[PDB]
């Protein structure tokens, strides 16, 4: 059993489940530049429509209610709060997430709101977007405005979703947008990522009507040497710095860990920003997906290491399942670093979902991919971990970043054709569970 408070839902992203993407006053976004880029999504699809989730939110609230969930996590565009990023709000678009933050309160669901899930305005992107300091001030600013009109109501705030992402992905590795191919470049947006949310967190405080419960959501990858060798345990040290302790150590108040510092020499980024970067927040949530089982790969991009499969584990439609790395991930935020209560805000899979003949989905491997994450939900909790809920990613199938539409993590499937949503077998499953707490 879990607590009786425990918050229990399901998450989503706005560029992800939107759709509307030019309506009532919305600017233009970092995705819907990159997805509109001819070959940067798998399948030709954009946010266009999605799951039209703009118009729809109503069938949303009716999926949560229908799972007997008690919160929802979600995001807010920036482009449709301040369409050209720096500049004037736009009251429509405000006024947008008040009825929806209105319908959640009034069907019993907590919204937990995350104000940047990736669609940064493309017109602080033109002026390179995190690479420059200005994007984290006009953050900060844009936090303030939110939070001044919706945080009578909504307590639970979350800056940033994944600065590992945005950063690396969008500005390194280029898979995500913007698209850019560069380390330092990477690193300097991770920097200014970290100080646009500390100075949110300063600027929601004394913008906000009641105290406010504010953190951060980071993805963290719990990283295995695949030997003992000095070689593989100081590449499982590396990738274990390029995703957890970078953001991790300075959140905390630690600064930049110095064995990364070194290692990235002078593509790592430029006291008085640190300080604010470790802001004190409420709670810590964690996204987990997989672990990392890493080989040294001297020949690799940085951090020269790389993942060894492991035939036996089971496979998802693009993941490796590892449920024992969710302890392990805990137990170490709760021993070794100071946040607390934490929220498990996104667990999931993916998988090639599809209508039966009797009408259902039967995705019995997400079922059982929920189940072995809940029990080690249970040991983290008997540990001592101070857990406060889990949003199972993600509420619906939806825009899965490069990989388009046909990437479905949803515990509800999604007709993209039609818009009509439908349970699937461990939506179920994850109804009749909570239920039964
Ligand atoms: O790839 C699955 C998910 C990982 N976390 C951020 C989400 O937006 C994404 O869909
Ligand atoms: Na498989």
């Amino acid at each position: 059993r879990f607590p009786a408070d425990f918050v229990w839902g399901a998450a989503t992203a706005a560029y992800q489940i939107e759709g509307a993407v030019r309506e009532d006053g919305r600017g233009v976004s970092i995705w819907d530049t990159f997805s509109h880029t001819p070959g940067k999504i798998a399948d030709g699809t954009t946010g266009d429509v999605a799951c039209d989730s703009y118009h729809r939110y109503g069938e949303d609230i009716g999926l949560l209610n229908a799972l007997g969930m008690n919160a929802y996590r979600f995001s807010i565009a920036w482009p449709r709060i301040v369409p050209l990023g720096a500049g004037p709000i736009n009251q429509a678009g405000l006024d947008h997430y008040s009825r929806m933050v209105d319908a959640l309160l009034g069907a019993g669901l907590q919204p937990f709101v995350t104000l940047y899930h990736w669609d940064l305005p493309q017109p602080l992107e033109d002026r390179l977007g995190w690479g420059s300091r200005a994007t984290a001030t006009v953050f900060a600013e844009y936090a303030d405005i939110v939070v001044r009109q919706l945080g009578d109501r909504v307590t639970h705030w979350a800056t940033l979703n994944e600065p590992w992402c945005s950063a690396m992905l969008g500005y390194y590795l280029g898979v995500h947008a913007p698209g850019h191919t560069d380390l330092k470049r990477g690193l300097e947006a991770s920097h200014n990522l970290l100080l646009g949310h500390g100075l949110a967190v300063q600027a929601m405080r004394a913008a906000a009507p009641q105290p406010l419960q504010i953190g951060i959501v980071l993805n963290l990858t719990p990283t295995y040497p695949a030997s003992d060798s000095p070689e593989d345990v100081a590449a499982a040290r590396r990738f274990d710095g390029f995703v957890n302790r970078w953001f991790l150590d300075p959140l905390a108040g630690r600064g930049y860990p110095q064995d990364m510092l070194d290692y990235y020499g002078a593509a790592a980024p430029q006291p008085e920003d640190l300080t604010q970067i470790a802001a004190p927040l409420d709670w810590l949530g964690v996204n987990y997906y997989e672990r990392m089982r890493a080989v040294d790969a001297p020949d690799a991009s940085l951090p020269q290491a790389q993942r060894l499969d492991d035939p036996d584990l089971p496979h998802t439609a693009d993941r490796e399942v590892y449920p024992e790395g969710l302890y392990d991930i805990l137990l170490r935020l709760h021993n070794d670093y100071p946040f607390r209560p934490l929220y498990i805000t996104e667990n999931g899979c993916a998988l090639h979902d599809e209508i039966a003949e009797d009408g259902g989905i039967h995705d019995g491997q997400r079922q059982a991919f929920f189940e072995a994450h809940l029990a080690q939900l249970q040991r983290a909790l008997a540990a001592g971990v101070p857990l406060k809920g889990y949003f199972a990613w993600s509420l619906l199938d939806n825009f899965e970043w490069a990989m388009g539409l046909s990437m479905r993590y949803g515990i509800c499937y999604t007709n993209f054709e039609t818009l009509e949503r439908r349970i699937k077998d461990s939506g179920y499953w994850l109804r009749d569970f909570i239920a039964g707490q």
